[PDB]
């Protein structure tokens, strides 16, 4: 067997940012990676035609230090997605530009609903803590219903339904009736809350990585060398010995004190455990499913929207669209003018039956209604990828909770099994689902290692992030009569 | 490489009905099972203090008829679960006698209620195909919503909410707001409806195997002789080459023409594919859980029940309750007195967390108070099993389908991978869940695979199955008053008019 201190299963960011840590400390570390690639649900494809392409996890933004600092030490940078000219909604089949990071609604009573819809998601998440989402007062009456039950309860409007039903299909490539109320409202406050989630500039969506988020993995696998095992799924684990055994589907045996799982947690079904694995983690790892989305990318000569006084961006109501939420994927050079679109939750598995050309046609078709422009239908180039697909993923862009598992689970995800430790996204406590969180989880599984070997105390197990000098937060702010309108049944209480 | 015809994964009932199918066609099988005993969800337990008792599966009924005739080909015999005197309902801390099906209800809007409840389930039910439930009408509108938000409509009573929600966890160990209404409502419809789902006398619930149901398995495993393969769990499937590669975790090869999964679904987790299955597939697997559920078997000196004119049967509803449903489950003989009940769902989780001694003081003080019997304190013997903890099952009793799912990825579920085919109780069309869902589906891939080699025509793929001449059913009927009595919301529109 080859005989190191830790086994780091799975190669995604987590992964390499745990195995970096435990690297750095001076222990022997060995990454097991199934694919012939690392980077996960990150994969920057390179071609003469793009020149680079995040096909998976692409954006930061403030607030995200821990990521920023990782790649600022691996020699990235970042570049701001344009906004600069007006957003898009498209409504009932006609574009509404608009600035700042919220359609607006004109309609009063239309007005006020969305204007509680999101601050009723806010007040809720308040009650709801990061670290321990199944703690909240109402966890188990938010656990058993829905999002769709919840927006159902709480939208008096059909414009305000539909445009929170659009916020969750984007937010978590799930159906409001496929999710948990609870999970999604933890989901949402633990990136921050609704105006961060959701804006591009100050919010989630603000920055991409210059030459692509793969190289995060790439340039941790570069300084690891042949620390990391390409092609090397990880299909069984013994824990009934003096030492960790870990083997490979290419029949390899790999002998640690500890090791990180660093997969999605359902992805954990893959390897068969001696012994057992405790009842509460046997039965949740079948309960977190990944969700359904297809990253689109159509290219073109030019960023012609911005003659338009559009940004690129286009928020798209309603069944029909294939695509609901688009960003300008232009290079900062201004070159390589590309709109990215996501094909979300139930489209993207009726649609996935197209051809890639029948796909390019709708969002071509898509796109020139919406930004009123004939352009867009001459794209230049296209890439797309079917997360759906992917055997070593299970979706993207995370794993969602359905109704009633993250108050009888959630507990079970970080739980340490024996000389287990439990790093990937799903288990970060900010930003969980994303980049940030995949290094939060990563480097707190090292450091809970670090701990079961007397190193380092337990209080330097969860350690604190500056702020990143590049992309400074700027507070999230409210106006008084966002704080104070009344909701729709609240306007009528009043008559 | 070990070179056959056929590999079945899983030595469960549907892959050794599967495996016993294709032998007795002539092809050359073998069956690769993951533990070191055929049955999988099915376990009969041999000692001394009990003789045998059943830890998994166990009941068998009236339109059942392949479990039957396979267990009647393999020498077995059935024996009825005694309901010869009064079933009890308990609710709000006291026990209520009856005879029939259902709980009485005195309380006439109750009852309206109640009668309502059931006869829209099934209503609803006939809108289903038991082939193709995402074929209903108003499938989309009806896998969205949970069994609790479609309980939260229909009942306009707490009295029928709490034991619609008794039921619902009782049948698929899941609470109401884990699973999708479309799958509740198929799953209750393709095993005959609400009566025959609920009933032990003319029902699901009528018969044990004598000697117990791994004896199903275990026959079978005596016929194939070393064709079945224990302790070889599969790991990686592949399908790029002209025979099909199925590799074990013990390092085994076995080549074959063609594969059948008869394991859960979501157990195809555990196996890597190359190629990578199809999307639809892929996600599903993720998408599927078990449900939870620790079955409890308290044994007495005697069935003293019988003696209060109790046949065992309890019907508990309250949170404090750790089992809300009890049979008897003495040997026919009339010795190894014994009452079995359920911890279902949430109750399953919260309680494992005890000891075994903590468990059955809690069950025998539940049926000391249910019973009005101190003599349910002084137990003899106890036996369990946490269906939860197994890594080769996922949970028990079946796979439940939380909101979104059926309708989604319901059509994949017993479509063919190139050459691996589906069996498992999960694939069936009538009894899924079951015993005899298993050897529906097994019997049905085999017979798929027996088509795909030109062995037999299409229309020999489903094959209907004679009525046991020893288990006669019952047609499920109805009274006129049943028919037509209304609704609490159809009384109301009817004083409305008035
Ligand atoms: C895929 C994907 C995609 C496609 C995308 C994305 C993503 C993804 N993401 C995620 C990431 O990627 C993740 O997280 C990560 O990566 C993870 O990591 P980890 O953990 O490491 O993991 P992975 O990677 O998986 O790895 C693992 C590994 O392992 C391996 N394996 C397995 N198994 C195994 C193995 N090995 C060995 N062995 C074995 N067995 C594998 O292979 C691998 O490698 C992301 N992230 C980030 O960060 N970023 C990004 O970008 C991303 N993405 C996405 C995103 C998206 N988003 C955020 C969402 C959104 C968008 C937008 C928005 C906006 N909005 N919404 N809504 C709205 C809006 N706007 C405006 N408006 C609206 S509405 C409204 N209205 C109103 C009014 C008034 C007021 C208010 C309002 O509102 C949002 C969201
Ligand atoms: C009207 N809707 C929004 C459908 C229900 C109000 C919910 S409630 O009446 O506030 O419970
Ligand atoms: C008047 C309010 C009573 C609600 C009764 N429940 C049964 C809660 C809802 C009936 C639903 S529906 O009204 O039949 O759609």
């Amino acid at each position: 067997s080859n005989k190191c201190d830790v086994v780091v299963v799975g190669g995604g960011i987590s992964g390499m940012a745990a195995a970096k840590l435990l690297h750095d400390s001076g222990l022997n570390v060995v990454v097991l990676e199934a694919r012939d690639r690392v980077g996960g649900r990150t994969y920057t494809l390179r071609n003469q035609k793009v020149k680079y392409v995040d096909l998976g996890g692409s954006y930061v933004g403030p607030t995200q230090n821990r990521i920023l600092r990782l790649a600022k030490e691996l020699g990235l940078e970042t570049y701001k997605v344009n906004e600069v000219e007006r957003l898009i909604h498209h409504v009932k089949g006609k574009s509404y530009p608009f600035r700042g990071p919220f359609p607006p609604v004109w309609n009063p009573i239309t007005y006020l609903d969305h204007n509680n819809f999101w601050r009723t998601m806010d007040d809720m998440g308040r009650e709801i803590p990061s670290d321990a989402p199944w703690k909240a007062p109402l966890a188990e009456e938010w656990d058993n219903m829905t999002m769709k039950e919840l927006l159902d309860k709480l939208c008096w409007t059909e414009s305000a339904k539909q445009l929170a039903t659009l916020f969750v299909n984007l937010c978590v490539t799930a159906e409001t009736h496929e999710v948990s109320a609870l999970w999604f409202l933890w989901y949402v406050k633990q990136c921050g809350g609704t105006t961060r989630i959701i804006s591009t500039t100050n919010g989630g969506q603000e920055r991409k990585f210059v030459g692509g988020s793969g190289q995060v993995s790439e340039r941790i696998m570069d300084l690891l060398g042949d620390r990391v095992k390409l092609e090397r799924p990880v299909i069984y684990i013994d824990q009934t010995r003096e030492n960790v055994l870990v083997e490979t589907l290419n029949h390899e045996m790999y002998e640690a004190k500890y090791v990180i799982s660093a997969i999605p947690p359902t992805l954990g079904m893959k390897i068969h455990f001696n012994p057992p694995l405790p009842m509460m983690r046997n039965q949740m790892i079948t309960r977190v499913p990944l969700g359904s989305v297809i990253k689109c990318i159509v290219y073109y000569k030019e960023p012609f929207w911005r003659k338009k006084d559009y940004c690129g961006t286009m928020i798209i109501d309603g069944e029909e669209a294939p695509v609901a939420y688009t960003l300008d994927d232009t290079k900062p050079e201004g070159n390589y003018a590309a709109i990215m679109g996501f094909i979300l939750a139930h489209k993207a598995r009726k649609l996935a039956r197209l051809t890639k050309e029948e796909r390019l046609k709708k969002l071509c078709e898509l796109y020139a209604k919406v930004l009123g422009s004939l352009e867009a239908l001459e794209p230049v180039h296209y890439e797309e990828k079917n997360w759906c697909e992917e055997q070593y993923s299970g979706g993207c862009y995370t794993t969602y909770f359905p109704p009633g598992i993250l108050t009888q689970y959630g507990r079970v995800l970080r739980q340490p099994v024996d000389r287990i430790y439990f790093a990937g996204t799903e288990t970060a406590t900010h930003w969980s689902g994303y980049m940030e969180g995949a290094v939060e989880a990563g480097e707190r599984a090292a450091r809970e290692i670090l701990h079961a070997m007397g190193k380092i105390p337990e209080d330097e197990i969860w350690q604190s992030e500056p702020e990143s000098v590049d992309v400074p937060a700027q507070p999230i702010t409210t106006t008084f009569l966002e704080r104070h309108l009344p909701s729709v049944p609240g306007l009528l209480r009043l008559i």
